[PDB]
């Protein structure tokens, strides 16, 4: 026999490892159970248990069912610019009333990154100029070269930003017309000949989609590039 209460009823490591998405609501479970030997509510509790390091409350402990939750009334956990919490580390306190001896238990909650940022374009509206011999092959805009064209705040895939030309219903020839054939800076080529005499003015719209691992989970912006034809 040893008198364990305050030590944890599970093996693996000192540490408790959790995840939760930002944007969770208050109350959300980060543990079910801390699973520490001992009793902290009730008539006669063996153990007090408290929370350390416990940086702008964002944790909060049942102490009767070991259960830890997040505490975000009025607030948003958001991991993303400008709050930027990508985890929470606490310490779990247990004391042993009986014994009078004290330990930590630490918990990490890591915070995952959602795709709940869609492309923003820096402009209203692009230009671009193009002389009709300009040969077909010939890139003809660069202008989101410089984080001139769509940003994303999310992290990794969520914030990288394809580019892809679609078709115009009011400019049904502008998507013959131009191409991106490099989705990731979106410089638009020239895929046909032009003509000043037949057309002097195409309306290319340009949707940029975020590169979410879930293709329904994407989120996708638009914009005009109007290009004129010079002779
Ligand atoms: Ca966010
Ligand atoms: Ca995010
Ligand atoms: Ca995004």
């Amino acid at each position: 026999w040893q008198y364990e209460d305050c030590k944890l009823a599970r093996g693996g490591p000192p540490a408790t490892i959790v995840a939760i998405d930002e944007e969770s609501r208050n109350g959300t479970i980060l543990v079910d159970n801390m699973l520490i030997k001992g009793t902290a509510g009730g008539p006669d509790p063996t153990i007090e248990l408290s929370l350390k390091d416990n940086v702008d409350y964002w944790v909060l402990l049942d102490p009767v069912k070991q259960m830890l939750f997040l505490n975000s009334t009025g607030r948003v956990l958001d991991r993303d610019p400008p709050m930027n919490i990508h985890s929470i580390v606490v310490q779990v306190q247990c004391v042993n009333k009986k014994v009078g001896t004290v330990i930590y238990h630490e918990v990490r909650i890591v915070v995952r990154d959602r795709n709940d940022n869609s492309p923003t374009f820096k402009h209203e509206s692009y230009y671009a100029t193009v002389n009709e011999l300009t040969p077909v092959g010939t890139t003809i805009f660069t202008g989101f070269s410089g984080d001139n064209g769509a940003t994303d705040i999310d992290d990794g895939p969520n914030g990288q930003i394809e580019y892809v030309i679609q078709y115009n219903p009011e400019d049904p020839t502008s998507n013959d017309t131009f191409e991106i054939p490099l989705m990731l800076t979106g410089n638009v080529v020239l895929r046909k000949r032009l003509n000043y005499e037949d057309k002097t003015r195409y309306y290319v719209i340009i949707q940029a989609n975020d590169r979410a691992q879930n293709l329904n989970e994407r989120r996708t912006t638009t914009t005009t590039l109007t290009v004129d034809v010079l002779d």
